[PDB]
């Protein structure tokens, strides 16, 4: 293979060779594009893009086309040199830190030319705290009640406090509530207070007000047995009290700090980074013109946004797939293939991620890295056939980890069967293995570790997930037992645990929809979390196949215990030898295998 060196000292007028490298990853892109172009016999065994050791900084996504496919005897394969870290950003360091009593202040630069504004801030390779009402989750306030027909919602006075003035009017320009209601959580931007006496009056802004009130799944608890809504606020000057939390006030584009021990922010030994872009890297094809044979290798990804929750609240169905249209509908649709009558229609959009591949083929990920995220870090979109995902890790991720496939087209209404005429359009053969994941999810608690929606043939394999807010791996979606594309799916030898950290309605494997030959096998989930504030204490699972499952066996899978749910499926799913009496054999060997677990 022929070689391309970047490094953070190079030039991109530079040739590329090790003594002469590039700067960035766009120009050795367009190198190698170039020698291919022209037959180079560089070319022959592979072009390998060798990166130095250090970190690089994006300013817009690496877009790697249809032009840059490799071969299979010619792939593209971008990595360190040696065992250096190599880091691509999405972030920019804030400096100029001043004191200012117990907080530090420092002014917040452009980004391509326009003020930046950011959901995120990390210290050292720590994530700060987004200044909020409580630090412990168990504390939240819960809400009083709901009304729909004015958009209001009603929680105790004591709750706002805070962000109101001496007349009772919101304070806090730009503040936010985060909303706890069953299986996800929604963003809601506050727009006014009104006090009434024990209570307070909220209502919040647009467009998610709307969407927010008439959506019926999920929607906000109000009981009589102490399990109404907890919700936590953030986003206010008035709430930063502890060390760790930050606030950035962006009408005088100046962000706020309260150092943790050992933070130094006047020393360079100290790295204040925020996020700046949402996408690092775009493999994007087209159906007749896919990329191909592209290998990244040993590559940490970090520092993505993902700003629609402050631009447009974020009112998810499930899985962090935000509604942007959905309500109730009297009566019932009556649905085809002894479906259950349906309550509701939904249309969803997708997060960003930190890096996206579409309309390609033998696209793969080893030993990567996701690491210090915004939103989603890996998504298989569509239209990709094949691809490796093998000994990579996943952390610190406030949306999904890995999101494979279709959670149906943005027109097309998410309980109607997906199953495209153009069958190119359908994500199938993905590997993904021995991957671990932990730490995901961390803002988006209805965010998965792996999320698959309508894909075919995938397999899950000898992965490890902990420290989630909800189910572990989630494979179909559509909630339909009405045959589709969806087929030969597997999740197998996979190792769940210290999940469910905040939302119930919750498994360690979850699955939805028809899924003719799908595997459910030899996976091992155990000590799930149980969290104060969650919906229902007894609705929580090992193993769950959800509103239109069929044709999946779940088998030969070990769990703490016999706790598994079969809601409206449809039929031929296979249930055998699920539990803690499974071979102790298959129990060990499930999740990293001994070459990978190195990730830990
Ligand atoms: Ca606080």
């Amino acid at each position: 293979a022929g070689e391309i060196w970047i490094s953070p000292q190079g030039n991109d007028l530079n040739d590329g060779t090790r003594p002469s490298p590039k700067a960035t990853l766009t120009s050795a892109l367009r190198q190698a594009r170039e020698w291919r172009r022209t037959d180079d016999e560089r070319v022959r065994g592979g072009i390998t893009i060798c990166m130095e050791g250090g970190t690089y900084a994006l300013y817009e996504p690496v877009f790697i086309r249809p032009e840059d496919s490799g071969t299979e005897d010619s792939p593209t394969v971008i990595r360190p040199v040696a065992d250096e870290k190599v880091v691509l950003s999405g972030g920019i360091r804030i400096g100029g830190w001043k004191k200012q009593g117990k907080l530090w202040v420092a002014d917040v630069p452009m980004f391509n030319g326009r003020p930046l504004d950011f959901r995120q801030l990390w210290v050292n390779g720590k994530k700060a705290v987004r200044a909020r009402d409580v630090e412990d989750f168990e504390k939240m306030n819960r809400i009083c009640s709901v009304d729909e027909k004015n958009e209001i919602l009603y929680v105790p006075a004591v709750a706002i406090r805070r962000l109101v003035d001496g007349k009772g009017a919101l304070k806090a320009k730009y503040a936010e509530m985060v909303l706890h209601q069953m299986w996800c959580v929604a963003n809601l931007r506050i727009r006014s207070v009104e006090l009434a006496g024990d209570s307070a009056a909220i209502r919040f802004h647009q467009p998610e007000s709307r969407i927010q009130f008439e959506h019926p799944w999920p929607r906000p608890m109000v009981t009589t047995d102490g399990h109404n809504s907890a919700f936590y606020l953030t986003n206010a000057r008035e709430l930063l009290d502890v060390a760790g939390e930050w606030y950035h006030d962006i009408d005088a584009r100046k962000v706020y700090y309260y150092p943790r021990e050992g933070e130094k922010l006047q020393d360079a030994g100290t790295e204040v980074i925020v996020p700046a872009i949402e996408t690092l890297i775009q493999v994007k094809g087209t159906f007749d013109r896919p990329v191909s044979h592209i290998r990244f290798e040993k590559i940490t990804f970090s520092h993505t946004t993902w700003m629609r929750p402050s631009e447009k609240g974020h009112v998810p169905l499930q899985a962090g797939m935000y509604l942007t249209d959905g309500y109730r509908i009297d009566p019932k649709m009556e649905r085809d293939y002894l479906n259950h009558p349906l309550d509701n229609q939904g249309w969803l959009g997708r997060p960003a991620a930190a890096v996206s591949v579409a309309a390609a083929n033998q696209i793969d990920f080893e030993r990567c890295r996701f690491d210090h995220l915004g939103s989603t870090g890996l998504d298989y979109e569509e239209a990709v056939q094949g691809g490796v995902v093998r000994g990579c890790l996943f952390r610190d991720i406030a949306g999904n980890g890995l999101v494979v496939g279709s959670f149906s087209p943005a027109a097309h209404e998410t309980h109607l069967p997906y199953d495209p005429t153009d069958l190119r359009e359908v994500c199938a053969h993905q590997q993904i293995s021995n991957c671990y994941f932990t730490e995901v999810g961390n803002e988006d608690w209805g965010c998965l570790a792996i999320l698959a929606g309508y894909v075919k043939d995938i397999n899950i394999e000898h992965n490890e997930i902990c420290e989630v807010p909800y189910s572990g791996i989630s494979l179909g979606w559509g909630w339909t037992q009405t045959v589709n594309c969806m087929r030969n799916n597997r999740v197998h030898a996979n190792l769940i645990h210290h999940y469910a950290k905040h939302m119930y309605d919750v498994a360690g494997v979850y699955t939805l929809g028809s899924q003719p030959k799908s595997y459910v096998t030899e996976n091992c989930v155990h000590s799930i979390y149980k969290p104060g504030y969650v919906h229902d204490p007894n609705h929580w699972f090992y193993l769950y196949t959800d509103e239109g499952s069929s044709f999946i066996t779940v088998r030969d899978n070990w769990t703490e215990g016999e706790k598994y749910l079969q809601n409206a499926n449809g039929p031929g799913n296979v249930w055998e030898n699920n539990g803690p009496q499974v071979d102790t054999v298959i129990r060990e060997r499930a999740g990293l295998e001994a070459e990978y677990r190195d990730l830990k």
